[PDB]
């Protein structure tokens, strides 16, 4: 039954689009014997999927996340300590520590523009998305930004181990000691945190409760590690992606700046239109088959986001960028995946869309005269996506 297209293909990371198309028309549950995962690619097979935590669980996340992790991640836990862990870190992005965190994120966005504003050019991806996206993370947790430039060096480490599927010997042993090294620096401000209530998100995490039960040490380094990499290189690459597809239709850019309100749908339509996360693993527990493909127990399913995104059936004209969408203007609109759904959807996802925004509003009311320097774009990663460089130019 040879099937000659495949995901790993040298075409596929340069343009997914002509490889979405095809998987949904002709092979909506693609396998790829190269990694033995069978690849979904329709939006209502996504959704069904990501609704169905029994039939389709998350094993597969936490063998491949072990490693580097050096404990349980909330992907692994489910029931009654899934939710009340979830439910906490959620306190550290929501209610008091939003309004704390939010003027700090201003600060660190204001750091950043000062530093380019004399040479009436930045880098979205490389002089502010890599620097902001960190910083935020490492407030957010309670991390002093004084190794900033090493705790990135480190989380990248990191962040190829779960974003890659073929790593030689030689790239597995640095992932795994750069997270032997961020776990040296953390655990020491854990054990100071314990005794120091700084009311951050490490600090939450225990004062924490579990039956009058707090959890061990070194599970609140892989609860922190989680937290870290789960919200670095998806807000980074949003952001790139957002004055990117904004700057490429004046129109659109223009009416945001004449109605600031627009910006929340902006980013959603950035986020539906140039997925940052583009898959999602799960692991089939029974026998359970799609169209006419059969699943055994045991196989691995990989939810395309970005394909899902751009499902004729859930959006019509889903491969242009407009941010004027909506439900009320058959399926016309539908709710993106962008976030994932069901019970892992992400717990971070207003204080992104939040985040995102003050960002934004921020970059428009600073740099005046905005023009695009990065005529086109060359996107990077199957995993994790986006622009490998965007600049823009200003007065
Ligand atoms: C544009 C920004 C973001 C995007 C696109 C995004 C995407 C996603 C997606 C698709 C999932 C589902 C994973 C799965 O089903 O296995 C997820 C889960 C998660 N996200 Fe995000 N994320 C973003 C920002 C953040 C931020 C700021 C945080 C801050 C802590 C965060 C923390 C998490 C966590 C902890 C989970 C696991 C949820 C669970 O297992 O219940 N993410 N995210």
């Amino acid at each position: 039954l040879k099937v000659y297209n495949s995901i790993f293909d040298q075409a596929y990371e340069i343009d997914p689009i002509p490889y979405f198309n095809f998987l949904r028309k002709h092979d909506p549950v693609h396998y790829e014997e190269s990694i033995d995962a069978y690849f979904v690619s329709k939006y209502k097979d996504v959704k069904y999927i990501l609704k169905n935590n029994d039939i389709f669980n998350t094993k597969t996340l936490a063998k491949r996340a072990e490693p580097v992790m050096k404990d349980r991640v909330l992907a692994q836990m489910s029931g009654q300590e899934h939710k009340s862990k979830k439910k906490a870190i959620l306190k550290g992005m929501t209610g008091k520590y939003l309004e704390n965190l939010m003027p700090i994120l201003e600060k660190r966005t204001n750091d950043i523009i000062n530093k380019h504003i004399e040479k009436k050019e930045i880098d979205i991806v490389n002089d502010f998305g890599k620097v902001f996206a960190v910083q935020s993370s490492m407030d957010l947790l309670g991390i002093n930004l004084e190794n900033y430039e090493k705790i990135r060096e480190w989380h990248n480490g990191i962040a190829k181990f779960i974003t890659s599927f073929n790593l030689n010997d030689e790239e597995i042993k640095y992932s795994l000691e750069c997270s032997d090294k961020l776990e040296n620096y953390l655990m020491p401000l854990i054990k100071d945190r314990k005794k120091s209530t700084k009311d951050d998100l490490i600090s939450i995490l225990l004062e924490y409760k579990n039956d009058e039960n707090s959890i061990s040490d070194t599970e609140i380094l892989a609860l922190s590690l989680n937290v870290l990499l789960a919200a670095t290189e998806p807000v980074d690459k949003t952001l790139a992606y957002l004055f990117y597809n904004l700057l490429k239709n004046p129109e659109q850019f223009e009416s945001v700046k004449n109605n600031p309100k627009l910006i929340k749908n902006a980013i959603i339509e950035t986020l539906r239109y140039n997925s940052p996360v583009q898959l999602i693993p799960r692991q089939v527990s029974k026998p359970f088959i799609f169209n006419n493909t059969e699943l055994q127990a045991g196989d691995t399913v990989i939810c395309m986001i970005g394909s899902a995104n751009r499902d004729p059936e859930a959006y019509s004209n889903p491969d242009e960028f407009n941010i004027h969408r909506s439900s009320d203007n058959f399926t016309s609109h539908s709710q993106n995946l962008s976030f994932g759904t069901g019970v892992h959807t992400c717990v971070g996802a207003s204080f992104s869309l939040i985040q995102l925004e003050m960002v934004a509003i921020l970059l428009l009311k600073r740099l005046k005269n905005i023009k695009l320097k990065t005529m086109e774009i060359t996107e990077h990663g199957i995993y994790t996506r986006g622009p490998k460089s965007m600049v823009i130019s200003f007065d």
